């Protein structure tokens, strides 16, 4: 028999083991030539494998790079002391100077001089708790911020807008050191020389900052550098926590207002500006020298041909550009990925072909902004919007060894907990259990009893531009940490197969587990005779993420008063999709006809479509999904979010509520109109 | 039986005379008590006739209408005279003061006083010679154009542009009174007490002004009419060329450039600035006192459910909103849509169904900017873009009586020159002919020995929001008159029953010819098993509008050397459409399969919609067609051609070659990517 069971039971740990190990020997940075090598290593596996077609999809694209005879560093000034070079390797690892050194990708030239100012988490609240609470003044100072709690993009656009002329990101151990793990090689701990990578763009979903709406293709006319979307103003560079000391140990001026601007380093973590009396003259200099360089990369599309519907996709697509050696980011979700293709292949060559197309996709240049999945679906768009059932994304199959995390549409939410209790647990304890069992135990839903947490799908990795711009049903799973107690290494050197194979996963079942879930949900959602989306599971959401908007609004009882702020159509249209749904979902049970069930996986299909609004979100023309899109200024319907957010500091309050209320006239109406998409057709 | 010739046989002339004197009696000015009760006399007529579900849309939009108790009009001043406060109105009718006195819709209020200038048409290239060659500057004074050659809300752009202070609009014989025809009652001409209305407004495709984007419904929220889209920002009155003639009289300063800037009157036509030296101290006042006022305005919506694809919507639409008695406009269309809908009554009766949901549409408040249409397109913008097959037009039956005259997409090239071929002539001269045979003779092709002329869709009727914002393919047809000799009583209270009946279609048989055209081609488009496109069709047209923007660029050779301007990717996208296209129509003709037919039904629907920019045009979000879209400086392929015009006077023209790159680059990106949609799917 070629049914699920026969998929999943050929999926083998050891053969993702194998995968890993040989994704990771060498670093694989976007835009390099052992990446392209690896790109045709896949491509020629693939095709080995046995898919229909696999092709190479390549663009050129706006990449940053340190400068290999300039290096970047930070001082205290005569330069008294010096950040590192590069990270200590880690035991064995010989081809060092390819290794890019840490660097925070797309920051300008430059080398501010300044005294320091400490910004916490550079949070938008850390910057209102600066200027508004504690009245402290960035502009033209260098912030020293920690990595956490948001992309750092944010922070350095948040300091932006503060008006500093730096910013150095250091990765603190209150956030990066788990009590009582030893610090790699001999744990999975972060060590002092330790330094988080990352890209600070603000791209708003864009894509390739040259080419915002088309493909960087062969022909493309591209913005000039000063004309493009994204790219930070002021130098930026992240340092260690030995370094971090060093620079944070001389802080003078204000203390912290609270324990919570405290981390666990020892130093007062006073905020500034500058530093105490003896040392009240020295100053922090930056040297950045990196450059943005438009570079080619490479897509891998694999494609298995659907026997019934193949103009219908079902996309399995996850990164393989790593900042070194991507030993967790994201060559365990790429091992994955291709044990998932293998065994996919595997009943392929019995003479198995899936209901619906599979397309599997190995992106380029995720850690430079999600610009590889990005140009693809550019290019591809009008194939994508009319026929893309769904987007499963595969980047770290781990990020902990504790318990499942699903971030998906509602759409997805019955898929996923019915294919969960069909699968073993791997977890210590629930031998003999079902992962479901295992995964709500250790993750309740805040809200319901016997379900698990399942989250909303956001920004950040790339499922972003199918989600939240093409409005294709989107779903991630991983095997994640104990919320209580990211992950220490991430985006550092010491992201290695021996902290794979040693400190997370020796036995390599939560990979297998992982492969599972996210191989179990394409075998669905591309075999399933009818879509496996519940339409109800939209409506009940809808109507939380109503009561919490109307719930943030009456915080400003006068003013609704005032500019008769009314959510009642937001209501009504919340209350009509719950009915429309519930009658579709009786039609859906109740009826041979293939035009009739593709009429109905048409509506299912095209339901995710609906919240696509043309216009966008104001001044966001690529976050087009009215339910889900990230706020500007990070809940769900942000377009009303972002209206009501600070409303209260706003000159003109006439003109404030008047675009919370058009707000609420987009969302109802968007509601309704999805709602409509599942009536009658005639 | 029941086919196309049952469908056809069952229409008659007979019917289509009752319901057009029954349509006419009365005025039915958009928002008024007497159209809402068309509305609902229509309404219950086509369930009578047989329709599945017949509804009502409504909307409230902003809509225009003179003061009745404080008349618009215009003075030479002392006031020594006056234009007239109404036309005349025709022999035997009635209820006078309800007939609405002439006016130019959405006019601010005002009393502008001043000096008269003479524009011509006020075109583009008009308004270039007047103040490049001439010298003559029309800042502070009022410009008197006459009405024809573009859409007035342009003259009305194009002057306050130029700085004028108002406009009045007339109608010159030269334009509007044909030689030895006699002026109505007693013939079809315009008499001199005779004047056009019609809106003046710019509003690029946006629908009501006040809601861009979203239906105007009960909850909307509404744009300031500071805010508003496409309004006019000086006062505004058309007059008839008996008052023109008074105010033209009188008129000095530089004589008229050439004789194309003459009309017909006994009057010298100079150009001004003011009159004459004994009159030089008079002026020129308008006195404009009309109000804009958001009103209710009634679409009918009737549906007849497909058997076999439900899901797929042919959609046949013409307004019913008219200036006075609409005996040509709209009423000799909606007389035709009538007949059409009791013919697929009749068969619907016997037990037939088409194959695809038809639905029949009857539109309000056409005449103040495409508003009905635009606010329902907008409202089920969803359901059209993902189910709609094609749209048919449905205004005015007849302008004429010498042939027929058709404007559609290409994909429909082969669905009219088929059908036509199975006609009738109506024409005398043609009889026993074909209506093909008749229409190829009357208007060759510019291009093709043996082939009618068919000619492109703009802008200006209820197609536009279908086709130019959501890429449906479309198409019109009416009779048309002899463009070599729009028609004299255009918007005129002359426009009556028995305009039509005495003077251009007695007998009601070139109404029943284009009651067979449009009927017909709704009912392969809805019936036909394979959709009625030839996508080879879209190539060969594609091919010649690039030939002709790269002449118009070419004749800037130095500049396309300097800046390195290439149509080499257009050209390529062109070829490979050509090619693929080819590939798709060998497939389409040879292949029982009905999920292979309906994936290649829609590839043929998608294929017009794969021509949509979800960017749409620069600053005209709502025009998307990459192919079609209005110039916003009125060819095809718009984007490029505003980018080439008037290139020459740019400041900075690296910059205006740049940007006309970046058009090309789009243009080759969408038709490659149009050609993709008709690959193999996987
Ligand atoms: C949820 O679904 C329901 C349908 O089950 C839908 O109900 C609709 O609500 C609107 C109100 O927003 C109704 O609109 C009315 O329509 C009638 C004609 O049918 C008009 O006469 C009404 O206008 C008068 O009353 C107004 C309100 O006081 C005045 O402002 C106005 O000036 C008029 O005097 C009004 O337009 C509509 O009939 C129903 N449709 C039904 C029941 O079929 C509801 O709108 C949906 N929710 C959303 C968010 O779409
Ligand atoms: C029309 O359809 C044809 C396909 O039949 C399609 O041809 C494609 O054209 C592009 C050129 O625009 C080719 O792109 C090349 O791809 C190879 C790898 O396959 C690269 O090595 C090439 O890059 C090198 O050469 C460039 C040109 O001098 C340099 O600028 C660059 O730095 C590199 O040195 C280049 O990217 C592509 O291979 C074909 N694809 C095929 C034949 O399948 C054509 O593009 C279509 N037209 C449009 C408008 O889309
Ligand atoms: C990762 O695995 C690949 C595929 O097995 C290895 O690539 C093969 O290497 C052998 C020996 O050089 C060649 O003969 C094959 O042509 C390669 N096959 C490909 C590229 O498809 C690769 O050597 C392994 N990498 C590491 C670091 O172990
Ligand atoms: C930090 O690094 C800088 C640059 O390498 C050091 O300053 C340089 O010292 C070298 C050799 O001693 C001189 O040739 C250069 O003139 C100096 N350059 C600059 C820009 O100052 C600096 O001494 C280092 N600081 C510490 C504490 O090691
Ligand atoms: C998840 O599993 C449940 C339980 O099997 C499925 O719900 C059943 O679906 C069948 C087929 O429609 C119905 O006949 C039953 O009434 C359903 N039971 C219920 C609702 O309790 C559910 O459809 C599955 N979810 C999927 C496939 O997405
Ligand atoms: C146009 O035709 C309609 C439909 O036949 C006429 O409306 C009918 O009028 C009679 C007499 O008043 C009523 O009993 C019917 O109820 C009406 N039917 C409808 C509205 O569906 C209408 O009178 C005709 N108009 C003119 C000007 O001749
Ligand atoms: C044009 O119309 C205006 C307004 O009706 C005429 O001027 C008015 O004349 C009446 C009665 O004779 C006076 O009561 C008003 O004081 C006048 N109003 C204004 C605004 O001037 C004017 O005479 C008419 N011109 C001609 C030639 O008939
Ligand atoms: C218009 O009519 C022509 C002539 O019948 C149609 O072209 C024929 O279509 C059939 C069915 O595909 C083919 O077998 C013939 O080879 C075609 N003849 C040609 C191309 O000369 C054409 O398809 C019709 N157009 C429509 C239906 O849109
Ligand atoms: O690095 C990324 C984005 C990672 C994010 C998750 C994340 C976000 C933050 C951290 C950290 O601060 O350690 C770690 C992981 C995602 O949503 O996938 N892509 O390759
Ligand atoms: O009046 C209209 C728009 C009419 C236009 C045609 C047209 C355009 C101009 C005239 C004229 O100047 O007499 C006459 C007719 C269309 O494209 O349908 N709609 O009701
Ligand atoms: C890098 O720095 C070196 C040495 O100072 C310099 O010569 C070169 O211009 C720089 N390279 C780039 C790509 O900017
Ligand atoms: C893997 O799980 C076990 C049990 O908690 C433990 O030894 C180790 O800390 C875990 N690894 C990580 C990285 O959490
Ligand atoms: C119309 O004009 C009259 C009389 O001068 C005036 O009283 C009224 O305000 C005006 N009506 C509108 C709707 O502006
Ligand atoms: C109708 O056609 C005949 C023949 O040309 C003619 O008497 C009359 O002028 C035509 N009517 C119109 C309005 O063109
Ligand atoms: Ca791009
Ligand atoms: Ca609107
Ligand atoms: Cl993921
Ligand atoms: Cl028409
Ligand atoms: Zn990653
Ligand atoms: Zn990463
Ligand atoms: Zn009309
Ligand atoms: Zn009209």
């Amino acid at each position: 028999k070629h049914n699920m069971k026969a998929f999943l039971d050929e999926l083998k740990a050891e053969n993702i083991k194998k995968f890993l190990y040989n994704f990771t020997q060498i670093p694989h940075l976007a835009g390099t030539e052992q990446n392209f090598q690896l790109a045709k290593q896949i491509q020629s596996q693939w095709k080995e494998f046995g898919l229909d077609s696999v092709e190479l999809a390549h663009y050129d694209v706006l990449l940053s790079y340190p400068n290999k005879t300039h290096p970047n560093y930070i001082s205290i000034i005569n330069e008294i002391f010096n950040t590192s070079l590069f990270e200590p390797p880690p035991p064995g690892y010989e081809n060092v100077s390819d290794i890019v050194p840490p660097f925070s990708a797309f920051s300008p030239q430059g080398m501010p001089e300044g005294d320091l100012v400490y910004v916490n988490y550079a949070r938008t609240e850390d910057f209102f708790k600066l200027e508004r609470d504690m009245k402290i003044n960035c502009s033209g100072k260098i912030v020293i911020a920690r990595y956490g709690k948001v992309f750092r993009g944010n922070k350095v656009k948040n300091a932006q807008l503060a008006g500093a002329k730096g910013v150095i990101l250091y990765s603190d151990p209150a956030d990066y050191f788990a009590p009582g793990v030893k610090s790699y090689p001999d744990g999975w701990n972060l060590p002092g020389g330790g330094v988080q990578r990352g890209n600070i763009l603000n791209l708003n979903g864009a894509g390739d900052p040259l080419t915002p709406g088309y493909p960087a293709n062969e022909y493309a006319y591209r913005r000039g550098i000063a004309e493009a979307v994204g790219l930070p103003s002021i130098p930026v560079h992240p340092i260690g926590y030995y370094d971090a000391q060093k620079l944070l140990e001389k802080m003078g001026g204000s203390a912290p207002p609270d324990s919570s601007w405290r981390g666990s380093l020892k130093v007062p973590y006073n905020v500034g500006p500058g530093f105490t009396g003896n040392f009240s003259t020295q100053k922090v200099k930056m040297h950045i020298h990196s450059t943005n360089e438009v570079t080619r990369i490479y897509n891998v599309i694999g494609t298995l041909r659907g026997a019934v519907e193949p103009d219908r996709y079902v996309i399995l697509g996850g990164h393989r550009d790593s900042w070194v050696f991507g030993g967790i980011d994201p060559q365990s979700g790429a091992a994955v990925v291709h044990e998932i293709v293998r065994s996919f292949g595997t009943l392929k060559k019995e003479g198995w072909r899936p209901r619906r197309t599979i397309l599997f996709a190995s992106w380029d240049a995720e850690e430079f902004g999600l610009l590889g999945s990005t140009e693809w679906a550019e290019e591809n768009s009008r194939l994508l919007q009319e026929r893309g059932v769904a987007y499963i994304n595969a980047d770290s199959s781990i990020e902990g060894n504790y318990t499942l995390r699903v971030d998906c549409t509602p759409l997805m939410y019955s898929l996923v907990h019915n294919l969960t209790k069909e699968l073993k647990s791997p977890d210590e304890g629930f031998e003999g259990k079902s992962l479901y069992e295992s995964w709500t135990k250790k993750s309740p839903s805040p809200e319901f009893s016997g379900m698990p947490r399942i989250s909303k799908l956001g920004s950040g990795n790339d499922f972003e531009v199918f989600f939240q711009r093409l409005g294709i049903a989107s779903g991630r799973a991983r095997y994640t940490k104990n919320w209580e107690t990211g992950y220490p290494l991430y985006h550092s050197v010491y992201e290695t197969y021996e902290l794979v194979e040693k400190f997370y996963d020796p036995m390599f079942k939560y990979h297998l587990t992982v492969a599972q879930v996210r191989g179990g949900m394409v075998f669905e959602l591309a075999n399933s005779i009818v879509l496996p989306f519940d339409c109800r599971d939209y409506a009940v959401v809808l109507r939380k993420y109503a009561d919490k908007i109307y719930s943030i609004s009456m915080k400003h009882p006068q003013e609704m008063k005032t500019y008769s702020v009314s959510f009642d159509s937001l209501f009504s249209a919340v209350k009509n999709f719950t009915e429309i749904a519930s009658k579709f979902s009786e039609r859906l049970q109740d009826f041979s006809n293939p035009i009739v069930l593709r009429m109905m996986n048409d509506q299912l299909m095209f339901l995710e479509r609906a919240f696509i609004d043309p216009l966008g979100l104001p001044d966001r023309p690529f976050y087009r999904h009215v339910i889900y899109a990230p706020s500007s200024h990070n809940e769900s319907f942000p377009g009303i979010y972002d209206a009501l957010f600070d409303i209260e500091s706003k000159v003109d309050p006439s003109k404030a509520w008047g675009e919370v209320k058009r707000q609420i006239y987009v969302a109802a109406f968007t509601v309704q109109a999805a709602a409509e998409t599942l009536s009658e057709v005639a």
